């Protein structure tokens, strides 16, 4: 079995579909509307927004394409990719971030890139013209750090985070390490937050939705993953 | 070679990912906000909204999952599936539609289901609690091109304040364009998304795929496989 072939349509959609681009504009448009609303409501502390990087601001789909072509999945040559620092900005992101900056709102890029990829990450953010592309605003993941809550909490110490942007539920508060059933129920419970405080972007290529199927164990063999993937489809029995 | 296998992750995301559900809530939440705003300002004609059905209101992913499991691509058992009228509603859809109806807004389900699938479609919509599940509000495909004619028809008597869909051709201005041109059209219309055009994620199938084939699905699995690979952009 070649697991990477199973990614192909998801990757192809993400890389080529205008629908994908439209969803990014929709997310950033909605985020801008909600940013204005939040500023008009006012805050107790200095306003901030938080964004994930990969598949929220920066497009890493060329790496996923590489995995399809080579048959070698993530993280094969992921660090090589990060070091090239050539991911493109996703639709709407830069203009939204420049708008945010124009309103005096601080931006925090909370990303699970490794802290030792900061230089490459700054390089890529400078290349795409993302504001506040500095160590003070780019909060990467420490080795052994679980999730992002620690960085969110740090930001919330000094800022009232009025919006979160991401492609993975764990880019928002309240969705860490849950089973498929539990994270899905959590979405239902927090349904009012989406498009309000949590601005979500589509990423069918990879993420916690997949990790959750493996109980977050990617050390599973390819054969194991293949069975899990098949077993979790809900098929029409004609 | 086993072309259906290439859909597996797209389907699995759509069927299982909480992120998918959140995107549906996001879209319908935004829809409600924008509907209220539109109603506050008033319209010249009676307000309406337009929704696509498949992968917008009704979830057909069990059919696509079946395709993967059996290795049998479209149209295998599609009509069977439609006839079973057992698709579930997509997250947020039904409460949004009920809200909409309560505001005196007419709903038009403009769908490229075939006009001979109307009874099944009504059945399925009734089953999930979609309001206005009647022939007057469900505008299915005439075998004699796209949905613009139906949209224009509704616009004669209603001011359509919102459009909902998973495929760009669910909105005006995206019919039969190349990948390059439909993508540029999205850029050109970027302000509309989340404002007048509410989009939902569907990586399983759609005009995004059709456009890669120049809308000619009379291709072998081997032909589609080559196109698909050639349109992935790797790095050096
Ligand atoms: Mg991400
Ligand atoms: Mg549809």
């Amino acid at each position: 079995v070649k697991l990477t072939d199973q990614q192909l349509m998801a990757d192809l959609w993400y890389q080529t579909a205008g629908e994908m681009k439209a969803l990014y504009y929709q997310g950033y448009n909605t985020g801008q509307l909600k940013l204005d609303a939040a500023l008009a409501k006012g805050t107790e502390k200095k306003p901030a927004i938080v964004l994930d990087l990969d598949e929220t601001v920066l497009d890493n789909s060329p790496h996923q394409a590489m995995s399809v072509k080579t048959g070698k999945g993530y993280p094969y040559k992921w660090d090589d990719w990060i070091n090239k620092a050539e991911a493109e900005a996703l639709p709407g992101s830069i203009d939204f971030l420049k708008y945010t900056e124009s309103k005096g709102v601080d931006i925090y890029y909370i990303s699970n890139r490794k802290t030792n990829q900061l230089d490459a990450t700054i390089k890529n953010l400078e290349r795409v013209g993302a504001p506040q592309a500095t160590k003070e605003h780019i909060l990467l993941q420490d080795p052994k750090e679980k999730g992002k809550e620690k960085r969110r909490e740090l930001v919330s110490q000094t800022h009232d985070i009025v919006l979160f942007f991401g492609d993975n539920l764990s880019d928002f508060t309240g969705f860490d390490g849950k089973s498929v059933k539990d994270r899905n129920q959590a979405v239902t419970d927090s349904k009012a937050q989406f498009g309000e405080k949590f601005i979500i972007f589509p990423n069918p290529m990879y993420g916690d939705w997949e990790g959750a199927l493996y109980d977050y164990n990617f050390k599973k063999s390819d054969a194991e993953k293949d069975k899990i993937r098949h077993d979790n489809l809900k098929s029409f029995d004609a």
